[PDB]
């Protein structure tokens, strides 16, 4: 027998169980007991018939197989299933510790309790309860033996209210106040009220007596009816902080929550004053910051001067505010103050490191740390290594990527060093790039933007006027090389392709075969539908990769809108570091960065901008 024989049976052993036919499986199964994957057969097996499976197996399963990602799943997963039989005896023997998942948690709590380790079970329900995020419903049975139990502090319920409301869980707000301790029964309809609708907050702050609780349930619903009307809120600030005798610190804060609300071109200039007051009295460096981008948006040489001396010592320390510092003093005719300030940033890594080199006129030097030339046996030789061998062989890129997590996990900086060459060097592209960010190797150039798919990518933008090197700048950023990503929201693969996009797309563009989402997990069909609309992207914003990156993220249209408000006024920089979504704007600071890294390993001049990016105004 051999390991390539082994492969043919794994292959065949899953095509037969998928097709359930059990008895070539049966026969199967005993001979890839030498394979790495061995164990993920046992575990499918166990978790095929789990609900008449015995503690025993399971735990003989578990204790063979600690390093198996999957055997961790197994005992949260057979504590629900000791639970559902209801063998509460059975569960701590089984998992004595607290397990690792929150249903888990509930689950062996309500165990205590049911085998009399009762004060244990209260320990349990009172840091599961808070939280004003909703639990799984394993744990109601858990809080309603505590809250009987007259063991439920009437303060902890209160706070779970402030948590929820909070959190925006204006559901668990309403079931909350509706079955409330006796203590409270009378702000028990003013709370729900409010949750349900915010714009009722004078009335709750007049109503009931002005407590802390009180006064964080009102605020909450203020920064709600902010958000639905900010000269709403503005004008009830005085009532507000009358009945319920507010603090001036507390008073701030509402002026902060719409201050938040008022930074458009089209608040009314008593707005604007009104706003710039709060925001020079606040003590929130993020809402000045947001002021400082206002200014830079919009050309305000004076503005921007003004606000950025208003930012916290702390805050100018950021390289974004060190570089517009040197920006401001260069204009007033300080200059070697300023180009002290922009060869100290050129000399670390990054977005504004390579804007400083540019603006003045200097080369970037690139700082590539050299990986070692050993990559020795023991990390190299291992079970664990031998099971992400095969896991990458089939393709598995998620699961090959857990167990490279606990592989990389404990291990030296040289150790990851050399685990991200290893890697690098069998062209598992994103585990490197995995070791390197686990590893924080963030000056190991080669094992964090390895040239993946080079070939794919080389003929996929052949016919297209976008660059190769931005084309693997945005699948890098997007996935991290990683083929089978999902994002929470539904953005596919290796460049995140939405599903709504792919759509639009293959019909813009004709494309030939395409049926149904799960395609874009296919390299070479992500890599074609992706480049046909970053293609697209670019050339309707006449071939600029600031405007195609963040159009690519955030869509054509949000691009099209920061155009209208800028104006024509801005430069290329400022009109990056004004872009009003933090994701976008983080999006394109690593997107422009990354395809200067790539320009450079395919041996082209590694400059941040173009001649025609960096003259045009914004
Ligand atoms: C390539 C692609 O599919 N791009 C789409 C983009 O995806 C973004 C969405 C984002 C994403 O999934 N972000 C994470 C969301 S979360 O924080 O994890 O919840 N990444 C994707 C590609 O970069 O979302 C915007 C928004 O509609 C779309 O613009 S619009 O259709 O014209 O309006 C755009 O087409």
């Amino acid at each position: 027998d051999s390991l390539d024989e082994q492969r043919s049976r794994y292959a065949q052993i899953k095509q037969a169980w998928d097709n359930r036919q059990m008895d070539v499986v049966e026969q199967m199964m005993p001979g890839l007991k030498d394979y790495p994957l061995y164990p993920y057969l046992e575990y499918r097996q166990i978790t095929d018939d789990l609900m008449n499976q015995p503690a025993v197996t399971v735990t003989n399963f578990v204790r063979a197989n600690p390093t198996l990602p999957p055997a961790r799943t197994l005992q949260s997963r057979f504590v629900n299933e000791l639970a559902r039989r209801e063998d509460w005896r059975g569960l701590l023997a089984f998992s004595p510790e607290k397990p690792g998942t929150t249903e888990a948690q509930c689950n062996y709590y309500y165990a205590k309790w049911n085998t009399g380790q009762s004060e244990e079970a209260w320990q349990g329900a009172k840091e599961l309860w808070l939280t004003g995020k909703s639990q799984p419903n394993a744990c109601d049975k858990l809080f309603s033996v505590w809250r009987a139990s007259g063991k439920q502090d009437p303060l902890a319920y209160l706070e779970r209210i402030r948590l929820a409301m909070k959190a925006g869980n204006t559901g668990l707000v309403t079931v909350l106040a509706g079955q409330m301790p006796a203590d409270y029964q009378t702000i028990a309809s003013a709370i729900i009220s409010l949750a349900n609708n915010p714009n009722t907050v004078l009335t709750f702050a007049r109503t009931t007596g002005a407590t802390d609780f009180t006064r964080q349930m009102a605020a909450v619903a203020f920064a709600s009816v902010a958000r639905q009307d900010a000269e709403n809120a503005r004008l009830m600030i005085p009532s507000l902080a009358q009945a319920q005798q507010l603090n001036e610190d507390q008073i701030q804060e509402l002026r902060d929550i719409v201050a938040w609300r008022l930074m458009g071109n089209d608040v009314t200039d008593e707005q604007a004053k009104w706003r710039d007051d709060a925001i020079m009295r606040s003590q929130s460096t993020s809402l000045i910051e947001r002021r400082v981008r206002m200014a830079l948006g919009t050309g305000d040489r004076r503005g921007l001067n003004t606000w950025l001396a208003r930012l916290p010592m702390e805050a100018k320390e950021k390289d974004e505010w060190r570089y517009w510092q040197a920006d401001l003093l260069l204009e007033r005719g300080r200059e070697a103050e300023a180009k002290e300030i922009l060869h100290q940033l050129m000399q670390q890594r990054g977005f504004y490191p390579m804007v400083a080199a540019q603006r003045i006129g200097e080369e970037y030097e690139l700082k590539i740390d050299k990986a070692p030339q050993n990559v020795d046996s023991a990390l190299t030789q291992g079970p664990e290594m031998a099971r992400v061998r095969e896991l990458m062989y089939w393709n598995l890129d998620n699961t090959a990527r857990s167990e490279w997590a606990n592989l990389v996990k404990s291990k030296s900086k040289t150790e990851q060093a050399q685990l991200a060459r290893y890697a690098f060097n069998n062209q598992w592209w994103d585990l490197s790039v995995q070791a390197t960010i686990a590893g924080k190797l963030w000056d190991h150039l080669e094992e964090r933007f390895p040239l993946a798919y080079n070939d794919l990518f080389k003929r996929y933008t052949s016919g297209k006027e976008i660059p190769q090197s931005y084309a693997m700048a945005i699948a890098r950023q997007e996935s991290a090389w990683n083929p089978k990503v999902k994002s929470p929201v539904g953005a596919s693969g290796l460049m995140q392709i939405m599903p709504g996009t792919a759509t639009h797309t293959v019909k813009m563009f004709s494309i030939p075969g395409y049926s149904s989402p799960g395609q874009l997990l296919d390299p070479e069909t992500n890599i074609n539908i992706g480049t046909s609309y970053l293609q697209y992207v670019y050339q309707q914003f006449g071939n600029n990769r600031i405007f195609s990156s963040a159009a690519y993220n955030a869509g054509l249209g949000r691009v099209r809108t920061w155009l209208g408000n800028s104006a024509g006024r801005i430069d290329a920089v400022a009109f990056v570091e004004s872009i009003p979504f933090s994701e976008t704007r983080g999006y394109v600071k690593n997107v422009l960065a990354y395809d200067a890294y790539y320009r450079y390993f395919m041996g082209d001049k590694p400059t941040l901008m173009s001649a025609t990016e960096w003259g045009r105004r914004y």
